[PDB]
């Protein structure tokens, strides 16, 4: 516990990395050790760090998305990070299991991210609490004249067709406390098929449209033609210049259960297994990762945090603050790469009119048969 002169840390971005650039200035003043600040991109930060650690030129912390948590730790770069009661208090504990593998914490989260339901006040004056309500509105406004549609979402793709298809009874791969089954696979369940047929239900009656995608939903919305809309936190600014005080958003409905879980994405440190100065190194992901850090970068950046103690003062993002509590993170390991096409084509085929059951069931089968050829 003898200090180092300096630490490294490899930050995502030219925008965040000036952000932290004052935050390790204030670092630097309290503790006397100099913080490195090098700019690369999450999206690059293993395959780096893969050459650069073993150089022994690699940081001492990282930035990743969760959902590589496993390939880093399996890879032998990512090292457990040992944390007290005191130091895990504050933050959101779904964004820490995200970031937990193989029993290890792994990852301090720095930034969360889920869907949530926005509404356009003008077509739906009450923030619905049921998907039955969801429907409901749906049923009476959508029109094919007026190319209105009560409900959106992207439903051909699983990250957002996620919540409508699984409850909490339901999963991907089957959980042993915050580690996962790969031999377990849960999308083909009576369940899951019985609201797969509810999602086919929904295009027959043409609440759904075939031909939109992602962006044209965006769009419809901004055009003041969409009652509901699931989607991320992503565009909000545009949704407040065009709708101001007529733009809602509230948590996602119950489903005659609890109410809906949507994906959990975080973003946040992990620790160098190749650090020569690990406690310190955690020291720093601790102070840039406080409430004072995290509460200063919300305001500044408007993104939800992995804190929960850190509120924003905009009414529409504390929605996504308490989505963000209420969610299931992406599996963080390296088999639910072979996920996301499979069930990504499911949702195409349903949309088209396929028997649901026998989309989940080929999906079931082909990462079953994907994943014993990549993870032999």
């Amino acid at each position: 516990k003898d200090k180092p002169n300096q630490l490294t840390m490899w930050v995502d971005g030219d925008k965040q990395m000036a952000f932290y650039k004052k935050i390790t200035d204030q670092y630097t003043k309290k503790t006397g050790i100099k913080v490195k600040l090098v700019n690369i991109g999450q999206n690059d930060q293993l395959e780096n760090i893969s050459l650069d650690a073993p150089a022994g030129k690699g940081p001492d912390i990282f930035f990743l998305a969760h959902d590589n948590t496993g390939s880093a730790y399996l890879q032998g770069l990512a090292a457990e990070i040992k944390l007290s009661k005191d130091e895990l208090k504050g933050f959101n504990k779904q964004a820490l299991k995200a970031m937990n593998y193989d029993n290890k914490q792994l990852a301090l989260p720095a930034i969360v991210e889920t869907t949530a339901l926005f509404y356009n006040k003008k077509l739906v004056k009450n923030a619905p609490q049921t998907l039955e309500e969801v429907e409901a509105n749906a049923a009476k406004l959508t029109d094919s004249k007026k190319k209105q549609y009560g409900m959106l979402f992207d439903a051909k793709n699983f990250y957002f067709n996620y919540p409508f298809l699984f409850g909490n009874d339901d999963y991907i791969f089957k959980k042993n406390g915050s580690e996962y089954d790969i031999h377990q696979l849960g999308l083909n369940s009576k369940h899951v098929v019985k609201n797969a047929e509810r999602l086919q239900k929904w295009y027959d009656k043409g609440y759904l449209p075939k031909a939109a995608t992602h962006d044209v939903m965006i769009g419809l919305f901004k055009e003041g033609k969409v009652g509901q809309f699931v989607t991320g936190p992503w565009n909000i600014n545009e949704y407040q210049e065009t709708f101001g005080k007529d733009l809602g958003v509230t948590t996602l409905p119950t489903d005659g259960g609890k109410p809906m879980k949507p994906f959990l994405g975080v973003r946040g440190w992990y620790l160098s297994e190749y650090s020569k100065h690990k406690y310190w190194a955690k020291d720093l992901m601790l102070y840039i990762t406080s409430k004072d850090t995290l509460q200063k970068y919300t305001d500044e950046m408007s993104e939800i945090t992995g804190r929960v103690d850190v509120k924003s003062s905009n009414p529409n993002l504390k929605v996504f603050e308490k989505q963000a509590r209420h969610a299931e993170p992406m599996p963080n390991i390296p088999e639910m790469r072979q996920v996301w096409e499979p069930m990504g084509n499911a949702s195409i085929f349903i949309s088209n009119g396929k028997n649901p059951k026998q989309a989940l069931d080929e999906a079931t089968n082909d990462i079953t048969q994907n994943i014993k050829i990549l993870h032999p």
